[PDB]
Formats: C-alpha cells, sequence, structure tokens
C-alpha cells in the first residue's frame, strides 16, 4: 500500500502532475503503434524483395530493423525523462 | 531542383514511404505541444514558488527545465532514427 | 493516496523490487558526491592557474565541466533504465 | 614502455588525477555487482513464471534484458565522460 | 518527383548547403572504412586466441563488438545531427 | 613514469593497438576542422539575415547551434568507443 512513500526520493503527486504523466504515455503508445506500423511496413517490404539479390543486400546495408530499435529507444527515453521533468524525484 | 539527387546517399522515395516519414513528424508536432505545455507548467510552478526557498531550492535540486531538454532531444532523435527506417539512406 | 495505481503502466511492485530500486538510487548518491568531488578539482585547478594563459587555454579546450555534465547526465539516465528492469513499467 | 606518450592526446597525469579515476572505476565496480544482481533476479522471475503465459507475456512486454543492458550502456559511458573531465584529453 | 517538397519541414538548399552535408557524409565513409578496419583486427584477435582459454575470457569481458556496435551508431547519429545543423529542418 | 600501469583496468598496448587509436584521433580532428567550418558557416548565416526578422526567427527555430554541438558530442563519444573496442579495458 502507497508504495511511492518507500521509494526513495519520490514525492507525493497532484492530479495535474499525474495527469500530465499521463498524456506524455498516451502520446507514447500512438508512437508504439507507428513503430510497429515501420515494422510490418520492413517485413512486407523484405517479403517482397525476396529472390531480389540486389534489393535485399541494399536492405541489409541500409539496417532499417537496427535504426526503427534505436529510435524507439530514444523515445522512450524521451518520454522517461519529460516524465522526469514532471514529477521531480528528490533524489540525484 | 530535386535537391535530393544531388545529396549522396538519398534515394528515391515512394509516396508511401513520404506518408509514413510524415506521420512521424506530425506525431512529432504533438510532442512539442506536450513539451511547450509542459516548459509552462514549469513556469508557473517556479513563478507561484517565488519566496518559497525551500521550494525553490527543490526545484532547482530536481532540474526540471534540464531534464525536459534532454527528453526533448531523445524525441527528436528518436524522430530523426525512425524516419531514417523508412527513408534508408545508401550511406553510412 | 496509492498514486501509483493513477499511473498508466505502473503495476504494484514487491518489497524485494523496491529494495533493488532503492539500492540504485543509493549507489547514485555516491556517484552524486564523487562528481560534486570532481567539480569542486574542477574549480580548484581553475583557480589555481588563473594568469596563467596557457593552462587557462588547456583547460577550456579540453571542456572538463561540459564532459562532466555528460557523465553526471548518462549515470543519471542509466539509473533509470535499470530501475524500469527492476520495476517493469506496463507502457511502452 | 610509458605507452601514453605515443597515444595522440594524452598528458601526463599527476597521482592526484589517478587517484580520482581509479575511484570513478571502484564506484563502477560496485555497479556492476548490481547489474549481476539484478540480472540474476530477472533470470529467477522468469523461471519462476514459466508455464504462467500470462506472466511470461508481461515480461517480455516489459523488456528488462534490455533494459538492463541500456542502463549498463549508460553507466560506463557516463563513467568515461566523467573520467574524462579529470583526465582531459589534449584531442578532440 | 522534387520529393523534398513533399516532405514536412523540408526547405529549399542551396549548393553551398548540400555540399557541406556532402562533406559529412564522405568524412563518415572513412569512419566507415576505420571501423571495417577495426572489425577485421578484432577477428583476427578472436581467431589468434582460440584455444587460449584465458585470452579468449579477456576478450569476451571486454566486449570489444559490442563497444565498436556502440562507436558506430554515435558516429552515424552525430553525422546526422550536424547535417541537421546545416539543412535546418522547419519542424521539431 | 609508466602511468597507465597506475590505473585500474588498464593493459599494456602493442605498437599495432596504439597505432589504430591514433587513426581515430586523427579521423577526428578532421571532424573537428568539419564542425568549425560549419560554425563559420552559421555565424555568417546569421549575421546576413541580421533585420530579416523572418529569417532570424527561422534560424532560431531551426536551433542550428544545439544541433551541431550534439553532433559533435555523439562524435566523439563514438570516438571513444571505437578506441575503447581497440585498447579494451579490464573493468567495467
Ligand atoms: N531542409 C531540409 N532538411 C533536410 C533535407 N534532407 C535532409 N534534411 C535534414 O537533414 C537531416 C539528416 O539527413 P541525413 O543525411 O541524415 O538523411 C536522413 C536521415 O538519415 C533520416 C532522417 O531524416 P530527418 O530526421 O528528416 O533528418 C534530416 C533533416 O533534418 O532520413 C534520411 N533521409 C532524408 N531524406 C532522404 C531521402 N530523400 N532519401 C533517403 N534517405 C533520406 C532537405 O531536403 N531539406
Ligand atoms: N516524485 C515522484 N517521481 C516519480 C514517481 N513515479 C515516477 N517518478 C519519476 O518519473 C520518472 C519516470 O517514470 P516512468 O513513467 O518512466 O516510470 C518509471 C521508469 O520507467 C523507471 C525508472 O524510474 P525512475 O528512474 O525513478 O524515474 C521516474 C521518476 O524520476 O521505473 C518506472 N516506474 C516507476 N515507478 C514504477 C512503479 N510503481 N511501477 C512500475 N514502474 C515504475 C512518483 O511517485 N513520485
Ligand atoms: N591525458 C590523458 N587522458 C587519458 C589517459 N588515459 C585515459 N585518458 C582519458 O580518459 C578517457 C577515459 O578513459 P577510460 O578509463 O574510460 O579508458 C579508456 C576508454 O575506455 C577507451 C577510450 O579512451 P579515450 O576515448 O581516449 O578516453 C579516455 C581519455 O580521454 O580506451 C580506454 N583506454 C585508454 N587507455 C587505455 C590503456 N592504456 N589500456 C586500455 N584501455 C585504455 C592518459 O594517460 N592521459
Amino acid at each position: 500500500d502507497n508504495q511511492h512513500k518507500k521509494i526513495k526520493g519520490y514525492r507525493d503527486l497532484s492530479q495535474e502532475e499525474i495527469d500530465m504523466m499521463n498524456r506524455v504515455k498516451e502520446l507514447g503508445s500512438q508512437f508504439e503503434k507507428l513503430i510497429q506500423d515501420v515494422s510490418d511496413h520492413l517485413r512486407g517490404q523484405y517479403n517482397a524483395s525476396l529472390h531480389n539479390r540486389d534489393e535485399i543486400t541494399r536492405i541489409a546495408n541500409a539496417e532499417p530493423g537496427r535504426w526503427l530499435a534505436i529510435g524507439k529507444t530514444d523515445i522512450q527515453t524521451g518520454m522517461m525523462a519529460i516524465i522526469r521533468a514532471i514529477a521531480q524525484p528528490d533524489s540525484f
């Protein structure tokens, strides 16, 4: 019960602060959908290119799944940083 | 005219690819608004706390404007990485 | 009351999980002290070098306060990522 | 012999500077232990959850091993940046 | 035709701006070669160390392929950021 | 004398390893020059735009000096990571 009071640095949050935090998480949900849509686009692009050696090589050289994972990590850690600016923990 | 053909690594893009790139940029616009709203919340929070030394010190120790700038940078570079997974340049 | 239940994705945490999260925050406190000690070392190094144009230029070219801020940000976001691996939110 | 004199930008370091660098590396060792402890906690949590499809899915959706690797990388590169602020190389 | 005019935020670029962007991409090509050379050095180092358990363990503990991938990602995203400072998109 | 032997995790380096490390630092020097050239381009672009309110606003909204600093940091930390893959310290 009231587990945030047991975690160091965590302060009591107003409803306004919880509302802004939830708004960030929700916009992130739409990014999750977009990233899923991009990942589906990549699978189909790779699928359509089977036995086109030159296009398979181009895709593999561009490394789009790796760049999609990089972008996902940046979106999530950016979310975390925005939520930190709102929630403002009392610890390093 | 057709400046993308003069830039190394840039390939011709389909309308589908341009549409997905534009979708990322649009979701980013909503993040820009959210970040602006958070920045306004911080100014008012700081303003309401003037001449409350303890609360001003708490805010300054939490560094929320710095965390908001960190989150903004991560959101923008994540966008850039997602768009790269879609546009797939032909260069390192 | 019980504000974590109002935030999206947050799940109930066991005492074991809260204990590990607190351990990360505590090791971070020691890093905060170390960073403070480094920052003090830099002020004194700069102070001792006043009116040694060549050494002031060397320090300014090395940009150590900027590198100290970079390292601090990486330590804090690494902490955040470790705590996320423990707390495991249910959201993107 | 004296290999640091063959590497560009490296300057001679005082014992005080070597001591501060070693202090960062030591605090990192404690983080390494903590990360190992978290990784063990994750293996056991996954192990205890075998044949609980819903809990296995929750863990896989939270991606905690990926977040633990992200946090480890941030801790190590933060260490590198702090040590750079101390050692102050003479190169870009 | 003229696909940059269909992408949000993209502005018309001068030849001077395209020239600077291409210069960044070219210096990146040399980094790509260097990274390839390092990767070859690692394969040979690992190869020469087969059935030297202690040296194989040392290499695996140092994780150099992981650090090489980290450095590659930083070089590429740094390139992207420099090119953004030149091309200056009109979007978040 | 032989200060690398006093720093934890540092191992003796072959001449081949020092040569590869120096090659990274040298390619970084060329990036430093490029970044300086970009920074000069930005000053002149801003200078030429004085008392063109709309173009000054466009430049300020694009934040190119901030993006140039982001790219510089990524180039330097990427260099650090590549050099780590070569030098392979024996510490976390
Ligand atoms: N005004 C203006 N700005 C432009 C134009 N083209 C690019 N920019 C800007 O430069 C940034 C970096 O470009 P890049 O060389 O890294 O290539 C990009 C990048 O890898 C990835 C994400 O792009 P974005 O997040 O929009 O960042 C771009 C922008 O800020 O997609 C790559 N990419 C971009 N365009 C293409 C393309 N036509 N084909 C393949 N890959 C592409 C410009 O015209 N105007
Ligand atoms: N004062 C105060 N601050 C709070 C409270 N709850 C969170 N914060 C702050 O927001 C940061 C980001 O939160 P998040 O939505 O990203 O969720 C976190 C994060 O993914 C990961 C690491 O947390 P931390 O490094 O402490 O950063 C947190 C903090 O600065 O753990 C996630 N997480 C946090 N709490 C929970 C939970 N109860 N269940 C699951 N995951 C959690 C707060 O109450 N007060
Ligand atoms: N003036 C001066 N500066 C020095 C000296 N030694 C190191 N520095 C500076 O500290 C930074 C961080 O060092 P590190 O403890 O993280 O170890 C480095 C790092 O992991 C990786 C990349 O190094 P670099 O990008 O040059 O950053 C180094 C530099 O700015 O290589 C590791 N590494 C460095 N030297 C060795 C070694 N001899 N053996 C094994 N690994 C090494 C110094 O003497 N003078």
